[PDB]
RNA sequence: GUGUGAAUGAAU
């Protein structure tokens, strides 16, 4: 080849004036490529308490040119950048089901399975309550649910982290 | 508010 590139992710969007809406970080980032979303994110029980968001692409090259370099949104001084969870895998394991994290109210479980069966077919999805960062699928393939995982999944617009479910009842099929 | 995503399940 010619050039290279590496797993991809979402860039923080660290610094924004606390009042800045997502859509206006996406009417800016679209200033290197085509930006698959935005989804700004604080706290739970305040709603005020990250002053961040994250941007998603379509390509790692846009992912790597941001950071190169702070931002001016709404007139306040921002940077980008990779955040603390990502660019640090390699590859997941065999199972029919996934586990999900970074998850959000604004989703559900049929939702999910509506999204994850482009990819194949979906046997279910669960979430526990009361609601929290994370959820499972199930796929009909040993083999979907091994190449979905870590992939740093979108829904709706909400960017969901994706890892490598845990039996708390029977084991694998191997 | 010093800017970081945090959160591994049932039904009996």
């Amino acid at each position: 080849g010619s050039h290279m590139a590496s797993k991809t992710s979402d860039l923080i969007v660290l610094g924004l004036p606390w009042k800045t809406t997502e859509q206006d970080l996406k009417e800016y980032f679209s200033t290197f490529g085509e930006v698959l979303m935005v989804q700004v994110k604080k706290d739970l029980k305040t709603g005020h308490s990250k002053g961040f968001g994250f941007v998603r692409f379509t390509e790692y090259e846009t992912q790597v040119k941001v950071m190169s370099q702070r931002h001016m949104i709404d007139g306040r001084w921002c940077d980008c950048k990779l955040p603390n969870s990502k660019q640090s895998q390699d590859e997941p394991l065999r199972s029919r089901k996934v586990f999900v994290g970074r998850c959000t109210e604004d989703m559900t479980e049929d939702e999910l399975r509506e999204f994850f069966s482009q990819y194949g077919d979906v046997m279910d999805v669960f979430i526990p309550k009361p609601f929290r960062a994370f959820a499972f699928v199930t796929f009909a393939d040993d083999q979907i649910a091994q190449s979905l995982c870590g992939e740093d999944l979108i829904i709706k617009g909400i960017s969901v982290h994706i890892s490598n479910a845990e039996p708390k009842h029977n084991s694998n099929r191997q």
